[PDB]
């Protein structure tokens, strides 16, 4: 079975679009053996905080862990700040939460 | 134009995720919809008292999804689906569902 890891970003209202633009060019995730796909989504119809989800699809959980442990993961996140960080005041990113999934079925037309 | 994702999130009785996922192996018309691209059916990995299965559908547009939602094939696919809360839902492990909708701002394929 494939594996999915989600990073769920809790953002200030209206900041989804500027946040998504940060994901346009790859920073090495694609070099990890077992990486397959990524989607970056904006949750529609939110009334409070904006929500952006980063969905990554892998041949296995092991592949994902390999990326978490990689230098490219660190490089991609080096200038990322939460609003709570000492130098993070201007960041619209409030928090993140990671979700993990077994992919029990996939179909493509 | 951006792809669109619709999610149906199922809250399930503990232990019923795998049997529920098997119900999605066979297509029931969604593949005939103009704009339909992909589906993923997932089980959440956690320590909660209920199982959670998500059905993620990926479309060329929200319009395409709306067409499917209102279609005969949607009705056909779901005609025998019951919730535990239904009068005739005794054999159903499905406690509830909730729909979520997303704009896909970016996609990359290796
Ligand atoms: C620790 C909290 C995290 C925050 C606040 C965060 C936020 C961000 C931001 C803002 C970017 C774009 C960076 C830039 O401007 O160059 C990024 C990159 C990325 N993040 Fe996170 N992230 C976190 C951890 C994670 C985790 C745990 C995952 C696992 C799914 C993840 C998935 C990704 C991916 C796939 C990229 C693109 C990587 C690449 O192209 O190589 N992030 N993250
Ligand atoms: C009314 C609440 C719903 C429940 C309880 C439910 C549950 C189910 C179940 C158990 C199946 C397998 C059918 C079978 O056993 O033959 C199914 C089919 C399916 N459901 Fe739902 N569903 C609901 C509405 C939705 C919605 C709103 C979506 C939108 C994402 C969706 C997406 C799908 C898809 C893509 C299939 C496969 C259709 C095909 O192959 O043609 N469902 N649903
Ligand atoms: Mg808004």
């Amino acid at each position: 079975h494939m594996f999915m890891a989600e990073n769920r970003l809790q953002l200030q209202k209206g900041s989804a679009e500027e946040t998504i633009e940060r994901f346009y060019n790859r920073q090495g995730i694609e070099t990890i053996e077992g990486f397959q796909q990524m989607f970056v989504t904006k949750t529609l119809n939110t009334e409070d905080t904006d929500e952006v989800k980063i969905l990554t699809i892998w041949e296995s959980e092991d592949s994902f862990n390999n990326w978490l442990n990689s230098d490219v993961f660190k490089e991609a996140h080096k200038n990322v700040r939460l609003k709570s960080d000492d130098d993070g005041q201007q960041s619209p990113i409030l928090s993140n939460k990671v979700f993990k999934y077994d992919i029990g079925y996939h179909y493509q037309k």
